[PDB]
């Protein structure tokens, strides 16, 4: 990544094995689970295109997923042509193109030059935007079931219910009574308007 | 986080990946136990608001729970404005707002900006506070068992029935000697007033 | 590898034991999948040609491969000296040669000199596009199955076909609709022309 | 905890994820087996109180033992009171209270004042004797058996015997040839006085 | 080590725990398999003569191995000081001797002298020499069969008769089409002359 | 221990959880097998007499051997004494005991002192020679078998043999041909004198 020295400056960085190995780890582990998206955002902290395009690479499994991402970051590219076109100067700055932000035009040299600017263009952050739409689109997408059919078991604890229908409406980004079974449903029917969550559950317990 | 570098100046750095690594364990393993939460404020040291929310933002499961944590904050936030209205100056600093400091509306600069301001206006520990105040509720809503309900086994311990005893105590936040078996609570009773739990504990083993 | 210290100076730094370990373990655990290629580039970032001999020389099996490697890496140092023929001066550089780059006739001392050269001979990165090139050859050919022969399981669910077929695709480096099952086939056929990967897999569900 | 930088200066450092993680692994296998205190002693090394309060409230078994540790603490607490009273000035050091060296009156602001002044106050060390003389007073108190019970094996051999009576001696803070089996009691008796414990061990192989 | 500050000196450096317990698994792990000696000698990146032993002395088995090892270290030493006999001066530097740079006869003071000189008596380099020319002379003798006894099973695919055929031919430092079965040495013997491995292999998959 | 700065200064660090953890696994999976030695020596660097304490306090097994180790220690204060006899000046240097080169009546601070005086008195160095002549005389005690009991099984591969032969031999601190089988003892007798143990060992084979 770009990270500060301690000597103030603004420097390239290797991405550490630590890293590497970590968003590697979460993929295996959690496929396209909401939670995941956070996790890439910080171990991503302070990432240059390169660094990005690594992180999405070293992912084996799950190709399907990183195509749809492709077209979504192309989609964004052309967005930014659209935007902002191109026409250099010996040793000055190019302005960047879609599939430089996307780091398969541009070199780390150009990279690191842009993101260090005074005053910087953030080709980093502007490419993990790109990114992080196209993973919540996935998400969406492997939501395993809807949240219609969230329904609290009979003999279901009230508690795990909610974890199960906040679960759910997260993936996909009052209907909570409706779907509670009657037992709970009577409770909090009772409750009244403007109930906390909080109130709903130490009600049901 | 904003931690000193080796120069005396305070700069902010990557959330590490042993640390992000450390609290989902800690999450996944010991769910709201109350010692969870000092593990949450030292895993949390020096961290921005930004930092905050990636914390609480890679739990997985407990959705009921972040979602309460929700409602708490909002409820501080709410509470902040009351006490702090706003009404900015070209490169000059803006005062927070209830989302600025729970890190919904605020970018990561004016994070770093209010926190090494000079006086700094602590964000990271105003928005800890009110997450804690909120991980507390949590730990006493999910205590498995009452205070009440903890009775030494006729063939139980002392030592063994204490640990109950306090485990249960500390997640809710004499009656030791009235939950004590027959032959224990006969000794206790014995030991007259002021007795210190090392001398309880000694006594009945 | 070289990096930067803290004071901007560029300078030798020994591979760290982390990184020996993660190189060698992938190549145990994912052969010549092809996602090894940019844990590979990863991996040896800011790498001296000694420290590319030092990953390739710790994996023990694939030695038909590591043979195929010598051979792709010396057809380069030949087309190298094709294109840089070379005739020195008291403590004065000496150019480099094919053998040079790859490490095998040069001093770690000479690496450090060419690549902190101002300008510098970037023998390293020039090295490892020679390596990259040989296991991209290695990838295509342990590519288990043919694109040909990936059609998809008459109860096969559409999403586990298409990471199937991308992932064959990517080791080889309407297709697609033509190997589907008759069910997909028909929705996808329905679909016209210029539909998205996202859309053809929402139809498809 | 607080450390020297790399230019001297004595500052605060966030209390590191492997050393919370260490001490709470220690504890869970080890217990208070007398070798965790020096564990702990070490592992607290430049500690604030704030990093002290942090290692013992990460715990979440063992609370009749956390329980006795705040008695001890209190009782140092009164007598620190007792030997240095207190009655501040604007941008000016207070004096600490029993309260204030254990963590539970003061600010981490405090804590780093006193530690660095010049001369230092140091209520970090000040509180660690406090909470090591309590958890000697627990490791005592869990010691599974006495010395007295500590008997060889009439087929045991005596280096296993010496390794069982200073584990219970260590823990409890000529016995050992009274305790001796009578073949190697016969040959202790023989080696008459001012025996090393070595020539004990040679001469009963 | 001998390693680089942030500030440009050449100063020692602890050998780091990963380092030493990197070095012992491997052995554990791989024996005196060829690919063993690029990993003692990226470990040891830097290492002083003191270092080096601390790596071999680190070895609980292949005793047999590591004696070879001191008839070889020996050897070295005798046709060092054949080579560069010696006769000191109040603080100036002594010359070296065999048994000096096996660090057997020097200090860690003398080792770092040498090392740092302007110019410098690289003694860890000279070392690491003759450790690596017997610890190749050890591979060669551990190689468990002949390269003559590397012969393809009919129904064994080329690829993994290849890896087999370099595996033994590393360890030992158109023998290929010999040893090959009939119905790949029939494909092989039609190629014709000047046929590189991936074509060999390519033909027989 | 004691470490260089960046800065070139001799500064005190908190001894890592990486080195307390790595001595205490040592010593639980290879108990005081010789090789645990140098893995000692080589994890104490830099160690004041407070580090090395700390190493030794946090064994929790082999009490019997941590017993002796104090005698060793006693013996060597006593002598230390004996040679350098002692009788202190405000804000000066006292010179060191037997007792306060071992640690046990000297502060932390006294410690720093000697160690990184000009000319350093090297407390640490001192007391980690006593600690291994102590440690050696435990492995010598703690060897299982005699040399004289290691024998060629008529079934044992030579190689395996000398494996034990030198194992047994170094804990211990022509025996070789005698111990072997009649089949190798005959090649052996047959080879003349002055044979290298890999001679022996090609021979056998």
């Amino acid at each position: 990544p770009i990270v500060q020295n301690l000597q103030g400056q603004m420097v390239h960085q290797c991405i550490s094995p630590r890293t590497l190995n970590a968003w590697v780890k979460v993929v295996e582990e959690k496929a396209f689970s909401p939670e995941v998206i956070p996790m890439f955002s910080a171990l991503s902290c302070g990432a240059t295109p390169q660094d990005l395009n690594t992180m999405l690479n070293t992912v084996g499994g799950h190709q399907a997923a990183m195509q749809m991402l492709k077209e979504t970051i192309n989609e964004e590219a052309a967005e930014w042509d659209r935007l902002h076109p191109v026409h250099i100067a010996p040793g000055q700055m190019r302005e960047p193109r879609g599939s430089d932000i996307a780091g398969t035009t541009s070199t780390l040299q150009e990279q690191i030059g842009w993101m260090t600017h005074n005053p910087p263009i953030p080709v980093g952050e502007i490419y993990k935007r790109w990114i992080i739409l196209g993973l919540n689109k996935i998400v969406r997408m492997y939501s395993p079931t809807s949240i219609l059919d969230i329904r609290q078991g009979p003999k279901e604890p009230f508690r795990d219910y909610v974890d199960r229908f906040y679960k759910t409406l997260r993936a996909e980004q009052t209907l909570l009574v409706q779907n509670a079974n009657p037992d709970c449903k009577t409770i909090l029917k009772a409750l009244g308007p403007g109930a906390t969550l909080e109130e709903m559950m130490t009600a049901c317990q």
